[PDB]
């Protein structure tokens, strides 16, 4: 039975993401949490997804992502940080679309994570120099219109949720383009602006 | 159910607050509570919005954004207050541009809101030197006409109550003045009319 | 045909200034309008430019570098808008040396765009220091120097105009050098008399 | 045994005070000063506090505290010495909160070395301009409303000497603003009231 | 017999830490000292750890801690010491969890040596750069952290010493964060006060 | 024949500083002009300076050097500035070295550059901070020394221009110190002064 | 024979430091003045270093550091300057170890190059920012400990120079923390305070 097997592949997750959190190294708690997601992401693909396993699955996904988040708040090395946050945010994305999103409860649960890892990840990138700051903002940006271009779902509210965490972003990169020259300051502002116009288009076009 | 999840968030965002204004320091009182009124905003942004929690919602703003405000009139370095004065109003403007205001009630207590803002922010600005006394008045003309151009409802009365505002901010400034050369007192008031001119031909065109 | 094209183009300037100043943020309006006008020089060098579509260039240029002056009226932070503005200026100034003034309407609304120049400038910099208001004010003559010896017209009232502007700016120095002590203004008066003194030797040989 | 080491403690605590005192650089005092102020309440929270040894902690921290004062009243730049002044009154109220004070003695002594704190805060401040002065002021009362949170005791004497200090610094705020215009005069006079009314209100909550 | 032959690494130990406390160049000394404490941890696993030695292997690690504190205030490149006293502390916490402790003086030690390992960290600290700093205040949370986890004892007297080394940290971080613009003040405050209240709860969870 | 290669040669390099002055970018002139100036150097030491062309030769370098006055007093960034000031002077120095003065035709003309670039170099720096001007200060000083210390003839006639370009400078450096505290005044007096000491000792030696 | 050998020496190292001193290069000077000090050393290991020899090696390291003070007197890249400064003191305290000081002579002779290398440390560093001033203030004291570690004499003698020094450095620092905010004149005060409490005791320690 489907329900079943995902029933007891979530209590074994569960077990696993309990386990994993008791280690008192981020990185590599991060890094554990990185290949217990992928592993989910096999056995979702190696399994039938009816309308009523479909919940269990996107709660499997929600945990590990969330202990995820956690760990990365935690702390590290910035970069390294910021590079496993991506990567891990991929498998989330690529999950989410093998299993697919129908019910409010899980687009509401979706939506939740996405905004959470955008605030996980101005908090890391806070601590990093300008152009650094910048191309950490523009790698951002990218991986929002992906995950914005898979999702499916009510236009309004997914546009609603896209324009909040660009306003996030862009108060963060406001805040954090003082430290530099005028003219350092109208270059990163160019760069950072055509890049957002550009994501702006495409999710524009992708949702409606 | 919208409302029953809209007089949850608002019994949550109390507990929230009252446990938040016990802490001390005011600057960290003021960085948590401009954290939970973005929460709040994501939260808003995540929910239906229909003609029954719209008080709700408009309550939970109203209640975060009077805490932020006593925490600001408590204290702490002008500059700092006054930069997260004006990050606050800018995220209350957000929330009540997305839920929108119908009600006359709600309407009141956004002007009351806005009232109390501007006393606030003259209050804290009176302390600076004569040029960031300008500059400060400067930015809280621009945070009025954004207010003004977003809300919605009765011209006339919208465009009392900003005139109102505005005969504050200049008596403020006019009061301020006069511990300068007159040089310096043509050259700043030259530059406050100047703004204010423009603000009011802005505010004009949105309201009617 | 030149004429229909250079309307064609007209509109459509009109109609993309018409929608980026709906932007409430002046930064990322200045932005997108110094994109435009980079836009219609690139197009203004790609066109044959005969004495039938010179006056639809002209407006065209100037219905951009008034959208300019206004957002930057609007306001931001006095360092970045100045800047704004000098890149603003120089990329008008190419396009007028493309494009090429001959009747006397063209004439006017430039040397009007000019004079609205140096009134913004103005007023933008007299929030700053004294030290920080005089480099301001020696940047604003190179500009001037410039844009003089680049037009070509009657040299009588280019030097009624050159002489007028220089006088506005003059009268904004003495105002503003009250607020600091004699050994200061000696020095700084120095240094902006020195400037304007090569600036108009320089403007008048290229005049006359 | 607790009173043994605590005894041991203050005459270990008399002898560095003696030796401190010797210095004749007076800023140099006060920050070894605020060095051994700090250390006494590292060695408070470090053992525990009995009612056999909670009175010779409070004579440790009086006698401390009463050397820092006098070095104070020594001399220095005002700015330097109205800040470290503020931080040992900090340091000094979180010590008397981890040793807390039950009998009357202890109290009496607290509030003896609160009113010659007010006295020579006022006495250093004397010399500020106006606008600095009403700053200082205004952290000092900061600073008071602090130390009345954090003691506890009989309502009504505490009440008395809140309000005692209060007038002492209300007179010195009246006499020092004759100095100014009656303009600068009203807005220095709203400033300090509405802080005074704010911290009365506070004070009044937190004693019943 | 485990006592003698403790007794014997004590006297050992002494011996080799006048030895090399005797070099002239900071940096040597450190990296001997880390050296031996690394070689002490490795003797601590390879012999029983019973109720009778356990006070003099305590000792033992408090001998080598204090040197190598001392060592670290007298100088050096202040990213280098840093690096190397983050390493001697995790060194530290690993002997303190293989020996254990449970009486009343272990403890006291160890919570000395955790008091005075702050003070050096900020001490050395206070030569960079305000961003720096708060990446060097991060990781002292973390260090902290692991420590409060590792040691087990009293929860109350342990709460007590981790609430007073927090606000040693939150003044230093306050104190310096004036030298910069007031957003990027809000910026790496943001920062600080959110890892703050993560090691926070991460330290009431294991204490209680 | 010399004589008439070096009027070839200063022929030609009329030609193309008539050509470069043309460019209305002042940087780009200066690097031009440092350029050319380099290249006569390297003319010079490659033919025979006999009595005949000697005249000629200190013509060319006359004219370079005041085409790059002229452009350095048009203006720019004023570091930039002055830093391609000092490699301007430099390099002259180094050509008039290899040429030699023996006529008083040359001494006049070398002496009179000599003043008009000390001239040109105060005004330049007029605008910078004090700190930055003093340093600035250091970096002439060094180069008046090396200058009088290359360059031979009359020593009372050398003297007199070395006393009244050193007057020149102490002028301009008290005059601008005046915007500072007492304290910087004192350090920064204190260094100059003691550089001023060192470079009159040097050139007196030289000269005599 | 040892004296012979060692005379001839010395009119080897005075014809070196004369031929050296003639470049116009300052660091060029510094650097084969530093690499002159080397050689002498070398050769300082390499002889027989009796009771007749001793003053020749010591007028020998006099001469060269006499040498080397003026060139760093006569200017350079401060940062670059202050380095080699501290390399040169470090090769001449060898040289002193080496060779040993015996006489009063040899004494007063070290005991004045020690003063004067203080005298141009500080006149050299009085150009710096604040922090990187503490900086450098904080390799000064390490310098001069490890001097007064070396050197053996008279301990009062010893104890009065190194007060008189200390008391020059402090002065120095007092007068330039002026310049900054009273938090950062708190925090840099408290670092330099802590390394000159922790010098004096290592010093009085040696010479006692
Ligand atoms: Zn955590
Ligand atoms: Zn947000
Ligand atoms: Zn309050
Ligand atoms: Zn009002
Ligand atoms: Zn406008
Ligand atoms: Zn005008
Ligand atoms: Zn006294
Ligand atoms: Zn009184
Ligand atoms: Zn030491
Ligand atoms: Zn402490
Ligand atoms: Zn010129
Ligand atoms: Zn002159
Ligand atoms: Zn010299
Ligand atoms: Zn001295």
């Amino acid at each position: 039975s489907p329900l079943e097997e995902a029933k007891r592949l979530l209590e074994k997750v569960k077990k696993r993401v309990e386990e994993i959190m008791k280690n008192p190294n981020p990185v590599k708690v991060m890094l554990e949490l990185k290949e217990l997601l992928d592993e989910a992401v096999h056995e979702f693909v190696l399994m039938e997804v009816n309308e009523e396993n479909r919940e269990v699955l996107i709660e499997i996904l929600a945990t590990i992502f969330e202990a995820f988040l956690h760990a990365a708040r935690d702390g590290g090395n910035p970069k390294l940080v910021l590079l496993l946050l991506l990567e891990a945010f991929e498998t989330f994305v690529r999950g989410v679309e093998v299993v697919g999103v129908t019910s409010e409860r899980e687009l509401r649960l979706v939506l939740e994570l996405l905004v959470e890892f955008v605030h996980v990840f101005i908090l890391i990138s806070r601590l990093l120099e300008p152009r650094e700051f910048i191309a950490s903002m523009l790698e951002l940006l990218r991986a929002i219109e992906r995950f914005f271009e898979v999702l499916k779902g009510n236009p309004e509210r997914l546009l609603a949720v896209f324009e909040e965490v660009l306003e996030d972003i862009e108060e963060a990169v406001l805040k954090k383009l003082t430290e530099v020259n005028p003219e350092t300051q109208v270059l990163l502002l160019e760069a950072f602006y055509e890049k957002k116009k550009d994501v702006v288009e495409h999710v524009r076009k992708a949702l409606f």
